[PDB]
């Protein structure tokens, strides 16, 4: 491509940089120090594991390119030392410094794209053998889990495994104390609210933790006729419109950092505790991440007495919003059903049921982190792209 | 004890607050809102989970106490729809919203003690079966690697499976795409720079993922003569420094986003990207956490071209602060040692060895999460204090 192609490379300003002069008559800037640290050479980098070898102490921050020839693929440069590295234009060209092209190359690593939603939702619905067959199938369901923040999967059996077999599909699934997967049904002497017939009221799944569960997947084994509905909200959207609606409480949830307790026996003993913001910002003030359950607010709150009553009074607002009918998507999840979904993000919640005396209702759970799903999304990125 | 007992308790503020005046002449502050949504009556708490059931839709965040009395030990009230709470004196001393009862239940649950050091750091040594019998042990095995960072134990076997046995003493280990534990030692084809026999400078392990490994463990099973030293520094200590020294480095290392990618196949094929600032502040500016393996940082660097250079002499300053005499601890591992540290907060490295026929140097490692650490540390507190 004419894009691709070097018309002219340069040393310049003290030749502390270089420059290439495309074939499409744009221009990029490449510092000396970048392209040493980066030079692709076997002493330098380690082909096997497309890792650098280079050390930061080998690394002159002061250097100078010392010679430079080019074609119209290629770049060949002498460093001071007499080092010698060679360049590609297409490897140089996806790495440009100038802002639109490190913003395309963001977008291609992190997917980013995000589609924010209310009442109006329209459940993304694949088949659940077809994504464990077929690369294109398994490709939109995590594009899709990335973009919308939920996908439902149908058509899975009404046993125990299913997830563990999304987990293998993925990679692997994220242990907690709870264990590799764990059983939400009505249980004597309950180490956790999920495990009775009460209503949950939206929630993201453990916030005790330091770093939640990114992505939780729920299998229906057996549901009840008596209550247990599923009721979702994207946490994104709500906290968009608690923002404009309400900066105050915005300010206090964004900032507050609220103490989670989870205290008891499963996989094995234990005693958690974490703290968070209820509303994650990142730098540049973008909500990343939603921490909330209720149920696991600790009774210890850790802010001075005149601060109290604001919080909640803000805490009030967001749930509010969060179960305004804009807002929420209603459903009920039939045996066979999975939904998977974005823990950071969404918040989820179900409708009380009635007890009985054998066990009227059965989800099956498991967890992944982003950055185990993000790999498979890449791979099958490529595969099916390829 | 005077301090735990009720002199005088009181609704004032519109009804808004609890004042207890403890037999000490301490006065007490509880917001009613708090208190309210802290009843820990059968229908608000799940005594089984030590959770809470009340909603925040059920909670009237302008409420008020509509009655009180009290004797020695505990608080009644009555609420203006007529809930009914008794909440025990011991209970409330405890959750008392001054800033020295709020900090000192902080440093209960969380340990934040800690010790800095250089080159003149004692290692810290406790044998390994003695950790594995005996919870007093193993309580200053944790408590200790919490403080200081690191614990080396000695007396393991000579043979795989043991940082296993360690994991299940503290809970579970941290599966990676390396797997549940990985062989450092030399490979063809290496898809780490780990796997070879080429000198690791100061790194962390696994800033390619956005929550690394917060705890490290590391068997020596076979070392070489030829070289393979360890070496540590505690960056927490060199971040001081660096900060005072050279705040302008301080600054670009504490606010620059750098990208980290792992591309390869071990456990499952993998494509893993992140981005951290190598050093990670909180919201107070305490560092909490160094992002920084030289390897796995891309060649991918989402800058503008002004920013690269400037960048590069903050890190080369980084580096060498760690590598001065006064900074780094000098060991060599032997068969049947384990150290255990902090990989938050640590950085680590090894000499380069020679490379042979058959394999001279073998680690078996593996991670676990601090909040798993953490868990286990609450937990052996309370039975050796207990
Ligand atoms: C379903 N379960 C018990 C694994 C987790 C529930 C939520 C959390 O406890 O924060
Ligand atoms: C030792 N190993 C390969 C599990 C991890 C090394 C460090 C990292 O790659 O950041
Ligand atoms: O039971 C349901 O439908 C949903 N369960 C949960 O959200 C949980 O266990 O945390
Ligand atoms: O080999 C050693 O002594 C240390 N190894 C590592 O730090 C690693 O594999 O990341
Ligand atoms: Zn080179
Ligand atoms: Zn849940
Ligand atoms: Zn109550
Ligand atoms: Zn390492």
């Amino acid at each position: 491509s004419m894009a691709c192609t070097i018309q002219k490379a340069e040393a310049l300003d003290g030749a502390h940089l270089m420059q290439i002069l495309w074939y499409d008559e744009e221009e990029s800037l490449y510092p000396a120090v970048w392209l040493r640290d980066n030079c692709p050479c076997s002493d330098c980098y380690l082909d096997s594991a497309k890792a650098r070898k280079l050390l930061v102490e080998a690394l002159d921050v002061n250097i100078g390119i010392k010679g430079l020839i080019f074609d119209r693929k290629k770049v060949y440069i002498t460093w001071p030392d007499e080092h010698y590295s060679e360049f590609q234009a297409d490897w140089l060209k996806k790495r440009c410094f100038s802002k639109q092209a490190r913003a395309k190359l963001q977008r291609e690593l992190f997917f980013p794209e995000c589609q924010y939603w209310g009442s109006e939702l329209q459940l993304p619905t694949l088949d659940f053998e077809d994504v464990l067959r077929y690369d294109e199938h398994a490709y939109k369901w995590l594009s899709t889990l990335k973009k919308v923040g939920i996908v439902r999967l149908t058509g899975a059996s009404d046993k125990p495994g299913e997830v563990s077999k999304l987990g293998k599909r993925m990679g692997f699934l994220y242990l907690t104390f709870y264990g590799h997967t764990w059983q939400v049904q009505d249980k004597i002497d309950a180490n956790n609210v999920a495990y009775t017939t009460g209503k949950l009221s939206f929630h993201t799944d453990y916030p005790a933790l330091h770093h939640p569960p990114g992505v939780q997947l729920l299998h229906c084994i057996k549901q009840t006729v008596t209550g247990g509905d599923s009721e979702i909200v994207d946490g994104f959207n709500v906290c968009q419109k608690l923002k404009k609606n309400n900066p105050q409480a915005f300010q206090i949830l964004s900032s507050t950092f609220v103490d989670f307790t989870d205290i008891g026996v499963d996989y094995c003993d234990f005693s958690v505790q974490s703290k968070h913001k209820i509303i994650e910002l990142d730098d540049k003030g973008q909500v990343v991440r939603i921490n909330f359950n209720n149920a696991t607010r600790d009774t210890i709150f850790d802010v001075p007495v005149e601060r109290v009553q604001p919080f909640y009074a803000a805490l009030k607002e967001f749930v509010d919003l969060m179960n305004s009918k804009e807002s929420k998507f209603t459903f009920k999840m039939n045996p066979g059903d999975v939904i998977t979904f974005d823990n950071w993000r969404l918040l989820h919640g179900r409708r009380s049921y009635e007890a009985g005396t054998e066990i009227s209702r059965h989800l099956e759970g498991a967890y992944a982190d982003w950055d185990v799903v993000m790999s498979r999304l890449r791979i099958l990125r490529q595969r099916v792209e390829n």
